[PDB]
């Protein structure tokens, strides 16, 4: 039907826009600290600590598999990986000061991206 190949361009369209979105938000950890999910060979019992690991990998893989019906869920996972990170670690580490600069910063670039949604449907 034609209705459900409109879904489906518009289903896409978010998938361009939050692609856009997640290069965007992955540009503000040039440290590369989110990339990839934390390794349960190197921090083992992260799964006692942590229910619902997050990274930027996993949300791309996601995202290839238009898998984000809109910026609502996208929103949860980015908020996930910072609110794993500053759970897990100390105030006075590394970890926990590039999750709260990242809050910061992904903060501008989701309040612009809600509007670009809202204006363009």
């Amino acid at each position: 039907s034609m209705e459900q190949v409109a879904m489906e361009l518009r289903l896409t369209e978010l998938t361009r826009l939050l692609r856009s979105v997640l290069d965007q938000l992955q540009d503000k950890d040039p440290a590369r600290i989110f990339a990839q999910p934390v390794s349960l060979k190197e921090v083992p019992d992260y799964l006692d600590h942590i229910k619902h690991p997050m990274d930027f990998a996993t949300m791309r893989k996601r995202l290839e598999a238009q898998g984000y019906k809109n910026l609502h869920e996208f929103e949860e996972d980015f908020d996930l990986i910072i609110d794993n990170c500053m759970k897990y670690n100390a105030r006075d580490t590394v970890f926990y000061r590039a999750a709260v600069r990242l809050r910061d910063q992904g903060g501008v670039v989701l309040r612009q991206a809600r509007r670009e949604v809202d204006s363009i449907g």
